[PDB]
């Protein structure tokens, strides 16, 4: 709609056609009359007046609308409407033709006494056939019809006119000669059968014509008869020129045919290829199934036509995308195995989809062989058969449309466990083994959280029982990586990277090398929000590293009250192994608030030690009063007898701690109760 | 406005640096390490955990790692946020090699 | 002056040396690629990364006009595999290598 010109007319335009195709007729016309009109006339017989002007007219208001017309950019390529770009353009290029022959070069070779070099300038009007040449580029540029067809039209177009030009230019050269040496032309000396030209600018203008057209035709077919032939040295001149031409034009129509023929149609290439096979099958004396198979196979490469899915690999990765997209990917998307998927691999795949086609009964991928291309039956149903050593198939599976082979094979970079054979008119999409592979390896994250996804599927076959493979170490370390990431996060107190780093995919409760979760990280840097994040999540709040510390442990380490409440109302638990040694050398630090801290999460104070005390056994030997009431409110035993029989109530006394003691004591008498 | 990636991982180019590194080490890719030790960074820098590449190395056990490491200098005697020097993975993992090319 | 396996791309042909000079070239981000070795007339290389499933240690680089005879990972693994006698001395040729390779182990 950027023509906001009303002057301006799109070159497509509907009557701009119709226009574009009548000043063809009448190019065709201009430029195959103004040789006859310079050669069979000197001067228009005034009869022809009207014709005349009419012409001239014609073309003088194609002239005009040339200025009004958008032309295509050449560096742009968009239809530029400002009139001053059209007009320059046409000024610049076709105009001083177009002008100079709109011009009534009759009347003006009239008004100047008649002169003959006035006259020349008549075949200014040839450059009217490049209209003609313009509507050949045009038919060129159309699959409608064959190219080295328009080419031989155009060349026969071409030889047409070189033969009328050149029968009027012979005429013309006869009519320089003054009417006294008539008989020194080559008209003026013609005796066909009883016919004499004798008088030859009296006869009709078609007896000449047609007579000049004979010769032209004969002459260009080098027929050469010799009934019409040159005399004087002009016309030996021209016919020699117009011989030499003449062998270039056809020449170039032979060589132009020639081409077309031996260009080879798609179908007559197939014929070659299938005469060529039925040769070779009667030699063989194949059975009637047989050779219907072979056959068969060979019209189905012929129609399926594989490299035109490779033939648009030149166009860009967004539209060749988008085909594949268009076709494949409503396949790929059913196919249970990319089954809760991410839609930026599927699409990879999709791209690298290559579809083929199997007749019922071929072989498509061999049990004992490590499969390197994987199939999704999407059209026609396959069959899965594991055929034993004794010749005896064994129909495992049948693989109808929406489903995938191979896939297990080279997941696993096993052999096949089933042959699979083709039942219907499969039309198939395989996948390399090396592009699959890839799309997981080369395209990195593409082939990991998604892959992941299809490890998860491959085990809900529940009959997979996979150890490990190339593939499954790659993504395993990538995964490893992605868990350095997530943790680096969750120990960082990037909250942001940390949930864009799971809602990728990724698993909240991965570990790092030291099997340390994100929710350990959390705890024990005290990430009250990352740690409620995690919590969401699911990851294991009493996970065990590789020193058993749990996220609480890390929690109380840190003293985050606020995440070690959270852990506990999620149920995180001290499943510390060596508690009650732990427990003993925090009463050792005297740390008060961390022991403190341990029985809020409820470490069992009464855990014994390779001494067999109790934490309250080494606080009452210690003195260490207030630790005592921190671990009587716990409720760990002051009676507990050690190795020694020394219960914490003796090493109170031992200390010499009366209050100490005395509170010991009345535990000991709510013990006996 | 999602700005700042920059100092994320710059705070990884510090981390993810010596994650990769340490990640490396834990696997047992050697080559890895000795072009990400001398192209990229240091195995002085330790995780998030506080663990330096010799000490996940010297746990693993792969010598070619910790002498690689060696050649770096990191601290032999470095001990990690859970309190532990490298010596004590290696006698943890009991890795007698490793064991004797870090009491060297 | 041309490049036939670049480091880190798994070797899926095996390049012998019959006339010319090759370089091993560890390309790293420097730009300083270290020339491992010369690779002169009737040498190998891929060889490590075809048997022992590796990515390519080092660029190998052309740097004369080399005649190079080739043989693809997947046909060296066969005849491998079918000579098991042969690949196991062919084993040890490169471990006396891989005493400064380690990819044995």
């Amino acid at each position: 709609g950027h023509n906001d010109y009303k002057y301006i007319i799109h070159p497509k335009n509907r009557w701009y056609k119709a226009w574009e195709m009548f000043i063809l007729v009448w190019a065709i016309y201009s430029s195959l009359f103004t040789p006859m009109e310079f050669g069979f006339f000197r001067g228009l017989p005034e009869r022809l007046f009207v014709l005349d002007i009419v012409g001239q007219i014609a073309f003088l208001v194609d002239i005009v609308l040339q200025f009004f017309v958008a032309y295509r950019d050449t560096q742009t390529y968009r239809t530029v409407y400002k009139p001053t770009r059209i007009a320059f353009r046409y000024l610049k290029s076709h105009f001083l033709m177009d002008f100079i022959g709109c011009f009534p070069w009759d009347l003006i070779y009239k008004a100047s006494g008649k002169h003959e070099l006035v006259r020349y300038l008549l075949w200014i009007r040839l450059f009217r056939v490049r209209k003609v040449v313009e509507f050949f580029q045009r038919l060129e540029k159309d699959t409608r019809i064959n190219y080295l067809f328009t080419r031989i039209l155009k060349l026969l177009f071409v030889e047409v006119y070189c033969t009328h030009t050149a029968a009027c230019i012979f005429y013309y050269l006869a009519t320089t000669l003054p009417p006294e040496n008539e008989g020194y032309t080559w008209i003026g000396s013609l005796k066909l059968g009883d016919y004499s030209y004798e008088n030859f600018r009296e006869i009709d203008l078609w007896k000449r014509y047609t007579t000049a057209l004979y010769f032209a035709i004969v002459t260009m077919a080098t027929v050469g008869y010799g009934d019409i032939h040159a005399v004087n040295l002009r016309e030996m001149i021209f016919v020699m020129i117009y011989v030499s031409f003449d062998m270039v034009l056809g020449a170039y129509l032979i060589g132009n045919i020639t081409a077309l023929i031996v260009k080879g149609s798609n179908t007559e290439r197939f014929r070659d290829k299938m005469n060529d096979l039925i040769s070779f099958m009667n030699r063989k004396k194949l059975g009637r199934d047989l050779r219907s198979q072979i056959t068969g196979h060979v019209r189905l490469q012929y129609d399926s036509h594989y490299t035109d899915t490779v033939m648009l690999q030149d166009i860009p990765a967004s539209i060749r995308a988008k085909i594949a997209q268009l076709l494949y990917l409503p396949y790929i998307k059913k196919v249970p195995l990319f089954k809760g998927c991410s839609t930026e691999f599927i699409n990879q795949i999709v791209i690298r989809l290559h579809e083929e086609y199997f007749l019922p009964g071929e072989v498509i991928t061999e049990q004992g062989n490590v499969v390197d291309h994987l199939y999704f039956v999407c059209e026609g149903l396959l069959e899965a058969l594991v055929t034993k050593t004794d010749g005896s198939e064994e129909s495992v599976t049948l693989l109808g449309p929406h489903t995938s082979f191979g896939d297990i094979s080279i997941i696993c970079n096993i052999s096949q466990p089933f042959t699979v054979r083709v039942c219907e008119l499969c039309h198939l999409l395989r996948l390399d083994k090396q592009s699959f592979s890839n799309i997981l390896e080369i395209y990195f994250h593409d082939g990991r959280t998604i892959l992941n996804n299809i490890m998860e599927e491959k085990e809900s076959n529940d009959r997979i029982k996979k150890l490990e493979s190339d593939i499954v170490i790659h993504i395993g370390k990538q995964e490893a990586e992605l868990a350095l990431k997530v943790n680096s996060a969750a120990f960082q107190g990037d909250f942001y990277q940390l949930k864009s780093l799971i809602r990728s995919g990724a698993d909240p409760n991965k570990t790092d090398y030291d099997g340390r979760s994100p929710l350990h990280l959390a705890a024990c840097r005290g990430y009250e929000d990352i740690t409620l994040f995690l919590i969401q999540e699911g990851v294991d709040v009493n996970l065990k590293d590789k020193f058993g510390h749990t996220p609480l442990f890390e929690a109380v380490k840190a003293g985050q009250e606020g995440v070690i409440g959270l852990l506990v109302k999620e149920g995180a638990s001290f499943n510390l192994e060596d508690s009650g040694n732990f427990l003993c050398t925090t009463v050792a630090k005297g740390d008060s608030d961390f022991l403190k801290r341990l029985l809020s999460s409820g470490m069992n104070p009464n855990s014994e030690d390779y001494d067999h005390r109790t934490p309250l056994h080494v606080a009452a030997s210690e003195g260490l009063f207030l630790m005592a009431k921190m671990l009587v409110e716990a409720g760990a035993s002051v009676i507990s007898k050690d190795r020694w029989g020394n219960s914490p109530l003796d090493e109170a006394r031992l200390c010499g701690n009366k209050k100490l003691i005395k509170l010991l004591e009345d535990v000991k008498n709510a013990q006996s109760s």
